[PDB]
């Protein structure tokens, strides 16, 4: 029943924990750190680690990362490179996600990139437009699929 460790980084006020609870199961002012535990299998117990911005001892044998940023907000696309820098040494490789996340009515995000243009280091990681109420992709599926690719080659 070997667990998989997935972290959650990104700009503050971006939405990281509304995703964690929705993903980890918790139904429906930011804290340093939470850990949520969701088991998703096909015993695969998955651990969402919701981080709050300002401790490189937290990437211990980390397996995957999910970045969240508000597209309507500037520097959000660019703050994530500090998360990229501070954590992925190169701890994490490719088993990552990036969320253009609507917490608001999309004014800028809308259009030809409702996932706005990404920096070069991050242009390689799969990206989605994301919301619980506004326009959305089935990102429960992309999360489901991330755990399989993580465990896929640990053996
Ligand atoms: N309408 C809407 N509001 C959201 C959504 N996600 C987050 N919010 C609001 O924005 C806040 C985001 O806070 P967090 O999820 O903790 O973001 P953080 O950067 O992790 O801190 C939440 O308290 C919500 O009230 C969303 O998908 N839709
Ligand atoms: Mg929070």
């Amino acid at each position: 029943d070997d667990l998989v460790k997935i972290l959650v980084l990104g700009p503050s006020k971006s939405g990281k924990s509304t995703v964690t609870n929705f993903l980890a199961g918790t139904r429906d002012e930011t804290n340093p750190l939470r850990v949520l535990e969701v088991e998703i299998a096909l015993k695969a117990v998955v651990q969402l680690w919701d981080v709050g911005g300002s401790w490189p001892a937290i990437a211990s044998n980390a397996d995957g990362i999910i970045y969240v940023f508000n597209p309507e907000v500037k520097g959000s696309e660019k703050e994530l490179l500090l998360w990229y820098k501070n954590f992925a040494m190169r701890v994490t490789d490719g088993h990552s996600l990036i969320f253009s996340h609507h917490s608001s009515l999309p004014e800028f995000a809308v259009g030809d990139n409702a996932i706005p243009p990404m920096p070069k280091q991050l242009q390689g990681i799969r990206a989605l437009e994301t919301s619980l109420d506004y326009q959305s992709d089935n990102f429960k599926e992309a999360f489901d699929a991330l755990v399989e690719q993580i465990i896929a080659s640990r053996l």
